[PDB]
């Protein structure tokens, strides 16, 4: 076989699960937050992916 | 076979989940969040796919 | 089999589930959110797919 | 068999979900949301699939 | 075979998870908090996959 | 001060919530149910406050 | 001060939160559940608060 | 002071939670439940609080 | 002071948090279950309180 | 002071946490459980507290 590709790519075969992404978010998995007081200025709490770059 | 992409590709077979993403947000996944009470100025509580880009 | 694509493309055989996005937002998955209380200024209270790109 | 594709696109066989976006939101999955108070200016209280993009 | 990538390529065969990222956040793991109190300004209380490059 | 009761009482002062049950069922509290798919015969799906004494 | 109770009593002062039970149930906290797929005959998928008393 | 119970009492000053409870279930507590897939006769998935006693 | 109780008594001054139980179940804490895939039969999955008693 | 209990009390003062059990199951602790695959029959697989008297 021949493949080129400029990216970003995600080629296979026989693949339970696939997930391209530029960006930007992609939420595929199972997550459960139980949470019961959030405070103060300012606090991530509970972050799972996460991505800041403020300018 | 034979395959050239540009991206963003996503090329399979057989394939249980696919996401193909450029933004943006995706939510394909379970996802159950149980909270009490959210306070502060200004605190991210619960988050699972994030990207902040202020400029 | 032969393929050409610019992108974003997302081909596939027997899969269960595809989304495509350019954009914007996808929400294809189960999702609970119970909550009580939100005060604050301002806070992302439950974000599961997020992005934030203010100039 | 042949493809050629521009984008965005989303070719399959015995699939059973499909989503193509450009956008834009797409909303084909299970969700709830269950509040008591929302506060605070301004806060995202609950988001599942968010894009903000002002300028 | 044959292969030529600009990146970010993710090429395969028989292959059960698959993730590609430029960006950005992609959660596809399980992932389970529980927490009962947040406080302090601002303290990172659970960071599962983070990154932060403020200006 | 003095109090005689039988039961059941639930006496207080400034007091945020209460709640009295004989019974019975009483639900006062922020509940998010989000389901897909319900098979089985018979399987108690999600429960959250349940009591079952079939003779 | 003086109290004689039978039960169930719950006495107090000051107090946020009361709840009093026979029976029976009482659901007044914050709940998420989230869910995509329930078989078999017959499993307890999710239960939070639960009796079981079958003769 | 002075105090005669049978029981069950629940007796207290300054208090910021309280549960009385026979029978019976009682849930007054925060709790998130994510879940993808249940199988099986019969399995408990997901108990918190749980009491069994079939005859 | 006096008590006496016959039981089942709770009794306290400058108390947080306070449960009294005869049964039954009671959940007033924190909880998260995160869960992917339930199979067998039968298999307790993730229990947290569990009291089993069949006859 | 005097007291005189038959059983079960719980007497205090100045005290944060009170749980009184007869049975039965109380859950009051912060809890998390993450968890991708469970199988077999049948396998107990993360318990916390737990108490099994099959007759
Ligand atoms: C995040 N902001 C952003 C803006 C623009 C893009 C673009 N991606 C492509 C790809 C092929 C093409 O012919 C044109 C474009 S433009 C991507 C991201
Ligand atoms: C010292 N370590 C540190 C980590 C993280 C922070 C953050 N500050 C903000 C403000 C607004 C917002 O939406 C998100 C965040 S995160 C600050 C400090
Ligand atoms: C070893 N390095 C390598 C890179 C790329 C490939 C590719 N194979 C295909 C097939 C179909 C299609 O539309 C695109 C592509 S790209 C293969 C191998
Ligand atoms: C952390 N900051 C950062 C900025 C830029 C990069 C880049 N990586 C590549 C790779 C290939 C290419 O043709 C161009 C670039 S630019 C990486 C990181
Ligand atoms: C984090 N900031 C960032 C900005 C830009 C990039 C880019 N990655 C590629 C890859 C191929 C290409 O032809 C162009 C570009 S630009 C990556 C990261
Ligand atoms: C994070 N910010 C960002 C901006 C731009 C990009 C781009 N990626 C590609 C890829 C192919 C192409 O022909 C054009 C572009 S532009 C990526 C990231
Ligand atoms: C030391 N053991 C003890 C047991 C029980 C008590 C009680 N005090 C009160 C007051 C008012 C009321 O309606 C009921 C009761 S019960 C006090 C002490
Ligand atoms: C679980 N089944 C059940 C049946 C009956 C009860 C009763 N509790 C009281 C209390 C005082 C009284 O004068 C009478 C009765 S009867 C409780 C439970
Ligand atoms: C060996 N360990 C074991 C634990 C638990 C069980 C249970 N069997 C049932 C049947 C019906 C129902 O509603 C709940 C349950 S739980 C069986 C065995
Ligand atoms: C586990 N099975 C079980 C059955 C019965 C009990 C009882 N505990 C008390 C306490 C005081 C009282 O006057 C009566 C009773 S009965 C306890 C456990
Ligand atoms: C679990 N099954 C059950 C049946 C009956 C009870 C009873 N509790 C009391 C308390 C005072 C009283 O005068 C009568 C009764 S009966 C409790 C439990
Ligand atoms: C688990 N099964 C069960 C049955 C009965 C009980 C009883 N507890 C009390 C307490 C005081 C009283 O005057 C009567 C009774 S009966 C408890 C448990």
């Amino acid at each position: 076989k021949k493949g080129v590709v400029h990216g970003v790519a995600t080629v296979a075969e026989k693949t339970k699960e696939q997930v391209t992404n530029v960006g930007g978010a992609v939420v595929t998995g199972v997550t459960a937050v139980a949470q019961k007081t959030v405070e103060g200025a300012g606090s991530i709490a509970a972050a799972t992916g996460f991505v800041k770059k403020d300018q």
